[PDB]
């Protein structure tokens, strides 16, 4: 049934049968992932911007991002003038790819932006990646450290003066997914569902909705604040979010997971950016990123849905009653 028919003790069970994705073709296709890394790390631009690394983004036939980062960049801006020119050099390397290399799955790179699809026959799946050429601003991360704010002092630079704060969020994508892979399952299925719910909510807006990434983050927010444990109520999870939602024009929410207010560049962009008018989602991957920020009236559409959503079977027990949304602090 849809998950607008789902009530709250079905929504388990609803994130199993429709959800989950299927393991074996996940696994395929990080294998095939790994496989185009190596191949365009070693094969672009063989001939100073260079492909250091692969990997994958936000994820909805399911849709993901596929950043395809460059060094070597004078700017990040230039991600975005040469991008043309990143683009035809990377598609021509997916091709090779495509025509060298064997994968477990079907590989096609999309005809004339630019995408290739990852299907399996045997499965009934697909995943279609949209290719983001990226300046490689960490160069060498690894998780458990922050990026050295330096980095984020030359971003927050750029972004000032070109007036594109946020608009670089790309480059930190590895910061982005780590976020959101260091999670509990149950909460990693909570956020399933959740994008679910959103994109449902997509389906019927003619105008725009918060980005995905927000409510993602939102997600964490809610169980970081009203749960922080490994098992809990799936349905009671789900309708603090629809309730968090209604409150986006109180919301001031960041993290200090990869950056913090020790630099005064970063501390300043931080600052500036919580005094914007809410709802402020601070990107705990970019300093200069308000997800889903400067436009309150996209808020709007979301928290009515939110409303509808919270009169829905999704959060209610047999009797009508709400299963009730996690107490907060």
């Amino acid at each position: 049934m849809e998950l607008r028919h789902t009530p709250a003790r079905d929504l388990d069970k609803f994130i199993e049968d429709h959800l989950l994705p299927n393991t074996c073709f996940r696994t395929q296709v990080k294998e095939a992932i790994d496989i185009v890394c190596r191949f365009l790390k070693e094969r672009c631009f063989q001939g100073p911007v260079r492909v250091s690394k692969v990997v994958k983004g936000g994820s909805s036939r399911s849709d993901a991002d596929l950043v395809v980062f460059l060094t070597k960049l004078t700017s990040f801006e230039d991600q975005l003038r040469r991008r043309g020119e990143f683009i035809q050099e990377i598609r021509r390397q997916l091709e090779a790819c495509q025509r060298e290399q064997k994968f477990k799955v079907t590989f096609e790179v999309q005809s004339p932006a630019l995408s290739f699809v990852l299907s399996s026959p045997q499965l009934q799946q697909e995943v279609e990646f949209d290719v983001l050429p990226a300046f490689d601003a960490l160069g060498q991360w690894t998780p458990g450290y922050k990026p050295n704010p330096e980095i984020y002092v030359q971003l927050i630079k750029e972004c000032k003066s070109r007036g594109k704060e946020g608009e670089f969020s790309t480059c930190f994508t590895e910061l982005q997914r780590d976020f959101l892979r260091n999670r509990p399952t149950k909460l990693k299925s909570l956020i399933r569902l959740v994008k679910h719910w959103y994109q449902t909510c997509k389906k019927t807006h003619g105008n725009k909705l918060p980005p995905q990434y927000a409510l993602e983050l939102l997600t964490v927010y809610a169980w970081e604040q009203g749960s922080r444990k490994t098992d809990f109520s799936t349905a009671q999870g789900f309708q603090t979010v629809l309730e968090l939602v209604l409150k986006h024009q109180k919301l001031c929410i960041f993290w200090e997971a990869y950056y913090d207010f020790t630099n005064p560049v970063v501390g300043r962009c931080m600052l500036q950016q919580l005094k914007k008018p809410r709802p402020v989602i601070l990107d705990p991957a970019d300093p200069t990123g308000n997800v889903g920020g400067g436009d309150t009236h996209s808020w709007q559409r979301l928290a009515q849905e939110a409303r509808v959503w919270l009169g829905y079977p999704c959060c209610k027990n047999l009797d009508g009653s709400l299963v009730g949304a996690w107490t907060m602090l």
